[PDB]
C-alpha cells in the first residue's frame, strides 16, 4: 500500500541516485492527514528525540533551581555545530550545577558543521566530551541525576533513574506501551529510541499545540506548559539549536516562531507546526507534526525533500520559504562553474 | 517473510543499531563473461548507470589509440594514472606535471578544475595549510594531460579538447559505444566534473569493458597474437595492476584491492557509488562457470561509497574469487566500523540480498528492479 515515493538526482537528465522518502504529516492527536512511503516505518528518531528527553530533564524534581534559561533548553534540545559559542554555553551549564567537563559522559566527534572541522583540523583540534553536538542534553541529564540524588557518575546507564525518566517520557509523548519503544545505543552513548515515524510528527505536533495553548492562555496542564517552554526556547534560539548556516537555525529563522524543526541523524527530520492558515487549509483545526526518513539515509536530500514538502504544504509564504532555496534545490556545479544536473522530486503526497 | 518468494526488488546492504535498522541501501550488480554474457546478477544489473571514473579505462584506450600518442613515451605508470582517480597526492601531482612536459604543454592547458581531496589525510594537510587545489591537482588530471596529448598529436588544437565536437571526444564516445558492443544511441551522455562529457550506459556493459580488460591481459600474458585494440586493453591492465597506487592512493580501496591480488585483477571506482572489476581467468572464474575472463560492476542506488566498498567486498567473497587471506586486507571496508565516541561498537552492516544465476521454483519470476 505504501507509495513508491523518490527524490532523484540527474546528471544532464540521466539518473544518477535514488533516494526513497518516508513522510508522516499528523495533526496534534496524532492522526495521519498526509503521507509519503510507509509513514508508520520503524525508526531510530536519533537527536530528533532531543525535546522530548529534555522535557524528562525539565520534569525531573529540583532541576527548576539551576535556573537554566530560554537559551540553556535551545542547547539541551541541540545538535550543534561545536561552535566556541556552545562550548561556552555548555560550560556555564556545568557550572550551573556545579559539575565539570569530567563528569560528561558523551565523547568529542568532528564538528557537525564542516566550516568549524577545517578550522578544527587547520589547529590541530582534538574534539573532548564538552564539543559533543550533545554536550547540552548531556548536561541536561547530569543535572536531572545530580538534583534527585542519584549518582552522577552512570546517569546515561539503561539503568539509571534518569534514563527511566527518559524511557517514560519518551513512550508517553508517542501515546506507546513501553514495549513499542525499541533502545538501542547513540553516538554520544545514550539510549536512543526506535517507534513509527508518524509517532516521531506527534511529538512535534504535541510541541507546537502546546505553544499554541500557552499563547492562547488556558488551563494548561504542567507537561504542556513545560512543552511549550520547549517550543518556545527552540524558536528563540534556534542558533542554539544547531547553528550558523544549518538546516535547523535557517528554518527556524524563517519561520520567526510560526514552527520548529529539528535534525536526527542518518537523515530523520521532524517540524512542529503551530496553527496557521496553512495548517487550516491543510484540513486541521490545530497544530500539525511533519516527520520524514530518507531511507539510506542522505542529508542533503533529507533537506531538499523537507523543504519541497514545505513548499507543497503551503506552509510559510514563497517569500519566507525562498531563504531555504540552497536547500531546497542543492548545487550541482562541477569544478568548472557549469550546472551538471540537479533534483527532482516524482513523489505525490496522498491525503 | 519467505525465502521462496525472494526478489531483485529486495536485494538490499542495510546497517543497523543494536539489531534496529538506521539505513537500507538498493544493491545493483552484474557478473558477466568475456564476450558480455550475464552470469551472474543482483537488482537490476542492465540498470543505466552513469559509469563516472569507472569509464576511465576506455577513455584511457581512445587516448593511446590515437595515432601519434605513442611517440611521448608515456609509461606503464603513467597511463595508470590516465586510468585514475588519484588522491592528489604529492606524487599524483609530480606526475601530471611529469606528463605535460612530455607533451610541452602547461597547467594552464588543462580543462579541468581543483577539488577538496579524495583523501581526508591529504585533504587535511591542505586545510592546514589554506591550499586551494588546481587544475593540477584533478583526480582526473591523468586522463585530461592525455586528452591533451591525443589532440596534439593529431593536430587537432588543444583549447577545447574537452568539449563534445572535439575529436578527441569523438574518439572518446566511438570507443566507449565499441567496447559496450552498443549503438551510439544506446550509450548517453552528460558532463562530469572535471568537465568532460562522461557516458551511461546499462550496468552489465560496465562489467563488459572489464571483462574484456582482463580478456586482453590473459591474451598476452599466453602470447596470442592480438589487434592493435586488444593490446592496448592488455597495456591498460598491466598498468593498472603493476601501479595501482596512482589509480588511486594510499589507504583507498582500489588500491588496497588491486595490491591484495597482485595482478588477478583491475578494480575502479566510479563516482556517486558504482565499481567495476576485471578478473583474468582462474580456478575461481571456472567454478562460476566461465572459461575465460570475467568482468564486475556494482552500482549502490542512493550513491552510499561506504556501502559500496563493503558490497563490493561481500560480492568478492561470494564469488569465492581471492582467498581469506586476500580479501581480509580489505576487512574494514568489508564490515565497516560501528563505534561511536565513547569506543562502543553500536551497530553494524549486513549484505539481504541473494546473488542469482546458479534453483529456484521456475515459477518464481525474477523482475529486473
Ligand atoms: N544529531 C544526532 O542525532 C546525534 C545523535 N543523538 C548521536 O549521538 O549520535
Ligand atoms: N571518481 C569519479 O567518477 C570522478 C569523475 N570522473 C569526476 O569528474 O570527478
Amino acid at each position: 500500500t505504501p507509495s513508491e515515493d523518490f527524490v532523484v538526482t540527474d546528471r544532464g537528465g540521466i539518473v544518477e541516485n535514488s533516494h526513497r522518502v518516508h513522510a508522516a504529516v499528523v495533526d496534534a492527536k496524532g492522526r495521519l492527514l498526509y503521507a509519503l512511503g510507509n509513514p508508520t516505518r520503524m525508526t531510530l528518531a536519533r537527536s530528533a528525540a532531543k525535546p522530548a528527553q529534555a522535557l524528562a530533564i525539565l520534569e525531573t524534581e529540583g532541576v527548576a533551581g539551576y535556573g537554566f534559561d530560554d537559551a540553556d533548553i535551545a542547547l539541551m534540545c541541540a545538535s550543534h555545530s561545536s561552535e566556541d559559542r556552545h562550548i561556552a554555553r555548555t560550560r556555564a551549564m556545568l557550572s550551573k550545577i556545579k559539575a565539570e567537563e569530567a563528569d560528561l559522559r558523551c565523547g568529542g566527534h568532528p564538528s557537525l558543521s564542516e566550516m568549524v572541522n577545517r578550522s578544527w583540523i587547520k589547529q590541530d583540534f582534538i574534539p573532548t566530551a564538552v564539543c559533543s553536538n550533545c554536550s547540552g542534553k548531556h548536561v541536561g541529564m547530569l543535572a536531572g541525576a545530580r538534583a534527585i540524588g542519584a549518582g552522577t557518575d552512570g546517569y546515561h546507564l539503561p539503568d539509571h533513574p534518569m534514563q527511566g525518566r527518559v524511557k517514560r517520557t519518551v513512550a508517553e509523548l508517542c501515546d506507546l506501551d513501553a514495549g513499542d519503544v525499541e533502545w538501542g545505543t547513540d553516538g554520544c552513548n545514550l539510549p536512543t529510541p526506535a517507534f513509527p515515524l508518524d509517532r516521531l510528527g506527534r511529538i512535534y505536533a504535541k510541541l507546537a499545540s502546546a505553544a499554541d495553548g500557552s499563547d492562547a492562555g488556558e488551563g494548561q496542564s504542567t507537561r504542556c506548559a513545560a512543552l511549550a517552554h520547549i517550543f518556545r526556547a527552540m524558536a528563540r534560539h534556534p542558533e542554539m539549536v544547531a547553528g550558523e548556516g544549518r538546516y535547523c537555525t535557517m528554518l527556524m529563522r524563517a519561520f520567526d516562531g510560526a514552527l520548529v524543526g529539528k535534525l536526527g541523524a542518518d537523515a530523520s527530520y521532524a517540524i512542529g507546526v503551530r496553527a496557521s492558515d496553512a495548517t487550516r487549509q491543510l484540513g486541521t483545526d490545530g497544530a500539525l507534526g511533519i516527520s520524514v526518513k530518507i531511507e539510506d539515509g542522505n542529508l542533503e536530500m533529507l533537506y531538499a525533500v523537507v523543504t519541497e514538502l514545505l513548499e507543497r504544504l503551503g506552509i510559510g509564504s514563497p517569500d519566507v520559504r525562498s531563504q531555504l532555496a540552497s536547500f531546497h534545490h542543492p548545487q550541482r556545479v562541477n569544478t568548472m562553474g557549469v550546472t551538471t544536473g540537479g533534483v527532482s522530486f516524482p513523489f505525490k503526497l496522498r491525503g
